[PDB]
Parts: structure tokens; C-alpha cells; sequence
């Protein structure tokens, strides 16, 4: 009851790097700490407590106000989806993690309120790491679901709940972000960690929608998995550059990709869903994107035999530099996605700002001229249908 999953279109961005930080959002960050800063484990371990605190707290002081959440309401949003690490409620014995976000978070629900958006909040790290992703924390190995790792993060859950799920303003919560089935986290117990958190969720505000990722499994396998219509919620993210089929495609290609997918995923599912990570972009150059110390997929230099092209261009700045067919054939890209994930229940985008990621940046592409302000803001048309 919050937020009508079921009948109105989610139109989102992500705080992606805020509250979770991540080497390609902000390159700076790990790379004023050295080479073995690769994450926010190895950052605030280097760092020591009190540096790092310092660090990160001038990071979550300065990368977010009042202001974005304006700006974020004027391009005609009515979501911010937003990443929390479980160290936030309390790093473990011994992990190197600094805490204080939860103030910031704090004031991101005010301030999305006094905006006019809701909240999706997002567990995007727990215990162990649950995908072996720099964005999870930690980054090399999936050891949620070893020793009390699942009973930890059910314990930072709750306090999260607790803070926050009686605002209005917080619509939904996510489990938790990208749990790795391929990778090796195991389906049976991710459905008993998923049915805890909807208990915790009904336990304070049966208002607050339950939001599942779709584990990388086809997002319709999860058919007949707490169907309840607007209350539970799932998550698929969609992104054309993790993928060496998706990858080498042409623009025509790519959108093509994109009406597929909201036809043969999209529409197949029992449950409203939300595609809550997409992007611009549709190549891997972004600098740090598969890990800091890492290449790219499209020239060669990360998990490929040959290069697509070249990405001195992508790797860095903002879409000002490109030329006018490059920003065209990026917003035909972006619309197409946006009419396509509008046929079910609507849209995140990943994400609202960087240190420059050409096709990444909303705050970006919105000054650009390149990221569209409503559905009926179209240069091209439609290019996906029922
Ligand atoms: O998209 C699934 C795919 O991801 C690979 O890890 C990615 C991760 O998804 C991305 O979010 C992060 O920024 O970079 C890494 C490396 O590209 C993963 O290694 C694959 O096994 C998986 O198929
Ligand atoms: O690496 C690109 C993006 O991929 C998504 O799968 C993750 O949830 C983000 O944290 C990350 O920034
Ligand atoms: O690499 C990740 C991608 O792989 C493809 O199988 C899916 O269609 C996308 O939705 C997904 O983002
Ligand atoms: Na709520």
C-alpha cells in the first residue's frame, strides 16, 4: 500500500557508490589509498579506522543532498534506490568496515519525502560477500552462506527494518542485492533467508513492499515464490556489457535485446518487477567497472580473445566529449529501455552520479540533453510494444 507495484510505473535512480562505495564511482577514493585499495574492505583496512571514517564520512557528507533528490524529482522520478552494506548496522569482530551511514540514510528519506519520491532501500553487501563483487564489499569470494554469515545479515536486516520501514516515504526493501546463484550461493537456502526478511518486513510495516533479486536466474523462474501482488516485488537488473554475446551487438542490435528481454522475462512474471539496475552505456570501458586492477571485454583486456573496439573514449570524462551521433545513438538506447521496461512495472537506472563514466551518469545524461524527463519526452519512436 505504500507504492502501487501492481498498477503504476516505478520511475527510478540508483545512489549507487554513496553509503557502498565502489572503485568505478569513485576512482579517487581507491586510488588515494593505493594499489590493494580494491574495495571497501581492502580501502578502510589500509586506511585504519580513524582515516577511513574521515574519509568516508566527508564522501557521505559531500556526494548527496537535499539538492539531488530535487533535481532527481524534476526529471520526472518518483524512486531512489539505495545501497546500504551491513556494516552500516555494526561492522563484525574484526572487519575493517567503518559505520556512520545510517545518519545519511537518515537524511535521504527526509529528504526524498520532501521531494515527492519514494525510497527503495537495498542490502547490497552482507556477510561473507554474497556475490564475490567489489559492490557487495568485499571482492573475490562468495562465502555468504558459510558459518553464521546468513544469521548476521538476517541481524542487520532487522535493525534496518526497524529504523526505517514505518516511513511512507520507504516504499520497499531488498533482501539483498545480486545473490549469486551461478556463483555458487545455493537457491533452497536463499528462499528461507527470503522468506525471514518478509517476516521482518510484516513484523513493523505490512505497508512496505518486499523486493527480491532474481539471483541472475531468468527473473519468471521465480514464478509461484510469494506472489502476493504489489507486496512482494522482484528485482532484475539488465546491463549489455557482463555478457560476450550482448556486447559485440550494434545499436540496432542492442535495442532489439532490450524488447526481447521485456518480452520473453518481463512479461513472463506472476509478480510485478522492477528492472532496478540498467544503464546507457553498452560496452564495459567505464575504468575500474570489472574491478580496479582490471581491463575491459570490449578491447581485449578482460575475460575475451579479441577486441570489439577501443575505450580510451568510454573510459573516462562525460558525455559532452563524445559526438552528436554518439549521444543519439546512447538516448535511442535509453528510450528504447525505458518504453520496453515501462510494458511491466517500470524502471532504476544505474546510476545518479560519478567521476565521469560516460552512458553511467543520470545527473549526466540529464543536463546532456540525452536522458528523457517523461514518457512522453521521445526523440525516436517507440520501439518496443505489448
Ligand atoms: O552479470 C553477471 C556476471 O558478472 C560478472 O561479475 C561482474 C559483476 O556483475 C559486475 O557487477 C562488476 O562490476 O564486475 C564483474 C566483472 O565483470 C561475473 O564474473 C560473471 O561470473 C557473471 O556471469
Ligand atoms: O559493476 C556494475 C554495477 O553492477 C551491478 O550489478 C551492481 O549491483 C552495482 O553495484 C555495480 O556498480
Ligand atoms: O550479464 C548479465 C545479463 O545477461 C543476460 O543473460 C540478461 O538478459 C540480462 O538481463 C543480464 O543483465
Ligand atoms: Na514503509
Amino acid at each position: 500500500s505504500s507504492f502501487d507495484y501492481n498498477g503504476e510505473k516505478v520511475r527510478g535512480v540508483n545512489l549507487g557508490g554513496w553509503l557502498v562505495l565502489e572503485p568505478w564511482i569513485t576512482p579517487s577514493i581507491f586510488d588515494a589509498a593505493g594499489a590493494e585499495a580494491v574495495d571497501e574492505w581492502s580501502l578502510t583496512k589500509i586506511l585504519g579506522k580513524e582515516e577511513a571514517e574521515a574519509r568516508l564520512s566527508a564522501h557521505w557528507k559531500s556526494f548527496v543532498s537535499a539538492g539531488d533528490f530535487q533535481r532527481m524529482a524534476d526529471a520526472g522520478l518518483n524512486h531512489v534506490r539505495i545501497p546500504i552494506g551491513y556494516w552500516a548496522l555494526g561492522p563484525l569482530e574484526g572487519d575493517p568496515y567503518v559505520d556512520g551511514q545510517l545518519e545519511y540514510l537518515d537524511k535521504a528519506v527526509e529528504w526524498a519525502g520532501a521531494a515527492g519520491l519514494k525510497v527503495l532501500i537495498d542490502l547490497h553487501g552482507a556477510p561473507g560477500s554474497q556475490n564475490g563483487f567489489d559492490n557487495s564489499g568485499r571482492r573475490g569470494a562468495i562465502q555468504w552462506q558459510q558459518g553464521d554469515t546468513v544469521e548476521q545479515t538476517l541481524d542487520a536486516f532487522d535493525l534496518l527494518a526497524e529504523r526505517y520501514l514505518g516511513s511512507d516515504t520507504v516504499a520497499a526493501i531488498e533482501a539483498i542485492n545480486e545473490p549469486n546463484i551461478p556463483g555458487g550461493v545455493d537457491q533452497g537456502k536463499l528462499q528461507e533467508y527470503y522468506g525471514s526478511v518478509y517476516g521482518i518486513v510484516n513484523k513493523y510495516n505490512a505497508g512496505t513492499s518486499v523486493v527480491y533479486g532474481d539471483g541472475f536466474l531468468p527473473v519468471e523462474s521465480w514464478n509461484g515464490f510469494k506472489t502476493e501482488g504489489s507486496k512482494v516485488v522482484m528485482d532484475t537488473h539488465h546491463y549489455h556489457m557482463f555478457d560476450n554475446g550482448l556486447i559485440a551487438m550494434d545499436i540496432d542490435s542492442h535495442i532489439d535485446a532490450v524488447c526481447q528481454f521485456a518480452h520473453q522475462h518481463l512479461e513472463a512474471s506472476d509478480k510485478p518487477v522492477i528492472v532496478g539496475e540498467w544503464t546507457g552505456a553498452v560496452t564495459d570501458c567505464a575504468k575500474y567497472l570489472n574491478g580496479k586492477g582490471n581491463g575491459a571485454r570490449y578491447d581485449g583486456s578482460y575475460a575475451a580473445d579479441k577486441a570489439i573496439g577501443d575505450c580510451s573514449s568510454l573510459a573516462t570524462g562525460f558525455v559532452s566529449k563524445l559526438s552528436d551521433e554518439e549521444r543519439s545513438d546512447m538516448r535511442r538506447f535509453i528510450e528504447a529501455q525505458l518504453d520496453a521496461f515501462e510494458l511491466k512495472s517500470g524502471w532504476v537506472f544505474w546510476t545518479w552520479k560519478t567521476e565521469g563514466a560516460p552512458g553511467w551518469d543520470m545527473s549526466d545524461l540529464l543536463e546532456a540533453g540525452v536522458f528523457p524527463t517523461s514518457p512522453d519526452d521521445r526523440e525516436f519512436p517507440k520501439q518496443c510494444h505489448h
